[PDB]
């Protein structure tokens, strides 16, 4: 009887699909590989049909699953990471496993060199260099920039406004664009709308800074696995548990960005993380 792991079609679900998977595997557990199946929609269907075992799944995400998008709990990492293993299990006898720290959500990322040399680490700490005069030219989506969930949310919470002269507003929300933009300085660019977890962050030499007042949703991934697995390779849990510890946004940056911009091959990728953590 395999167990049947999954992941969506995105890098980070390749990476993490073949983790779940290589660790199963060094562990005498026989699986099927049905990793990057397709988007959230596809795979919840597959885990809720019985059709997929195991695959990693953010927190955030149950906002969406069980009709809580517009609740506040979602920007608590501890509350959102109960509720959804809560309701999952409740609901779909779907155990949520040990998560990674890692925040995959909308962030604002800044050329090193202007993090460094202002002390830039956090959203309170960027919104008093901006209010204060200083230098900045954010690469941004217009749905970003306008939306109110998103820049108008961090402008209130943080204390600073956007002028017309410090926006570059592009019409996708593809975060290639933005932070090449940043990373090439395109028209003056220091700044970039990117996911937590973007591969092309690494690379580009840019640094997220921390969502310190919790703006936005917490979206961390964690395996989760339908409970009748779980019953029969109960394992699982403990050994999953130091791996998904060890995954900080850096290490999934740099592993997502092996994958995207080196073009390594996600199998590989899993392989070497796990060998150099003593995993393997």
């Amino acid at each position: 009887a395999q167990v049947v792991v999954s992941s969506k079609i995105d890098t980070e679900g390749g990476v993490l699909g073949n983790i779940i998977l290589a660790v199963l595997n060094q562990n005498k557990i026989e699986t099927t590989d049905r990793i990057q199946l397709g988007a959230t929609p596809v795979v919840r269907k597959a885990i809720t049909a019985g059709e997929i075992d195991i695959y990693p799944e953010y927190t955030g995400n149950a906002a969406f699953f069980f009709s809580k998008a517009d609740d506040p709990l979602w920007k608590d990492a501890a509350k959102g990471y109960e509720e959804a293993k809560t309701l999952d299990y409740d609901a779909n006898k779907i155990v949520w496993l040990a998560p990674s720290p890692a925040n995959n959500t909308w962030a604002i990322a800044l050329r090193k060199d202007v993090a460094d040399k202002n002390n830039l680490k956090t959203l309170s700490d960027f919104g008093k260099y901006v209010a204060g005069g200083g230098t900045v030219v954010l690469a941004a989506s217009s749905e970003f920039v306008n939306s109110a969930a998103a820049l108008p949310a961090f402008q209130t919470t943080y204390g600073f406004t956007m002028k017309p002269d410090q926006l570059i507003t592009l019409s996708g929300g593809d975060t290639a664009a933005t932070i090449a933009a940043a990373a090439n300085q395109t028209n003056n660019a220091n700044a970039a709308m990117v996911y937590g977890t973007d591969g092309g962050i690494a690379p580009s030499g840019l640094v997220v800074l921390e969502d310190d007042k919790h703006v936005q949703p917490v979206y961390q991934p964690a395996p989760i696995i339908r409970e009748e697995v779980l019953k029969k390779h109960p394992n699982i849990e403990e050994l999953l548990k130091p791996v998904f510890e060890k995954l900080d946004l850096a290490t999934l940056q740099d592993l997502n960005a092996r994958v995207q911009v080196g073009g390594e091959q996600a199998k590989t990728v899993a392989m070497d993380f796990l060998t150099k953590n003593g995993f393997a």
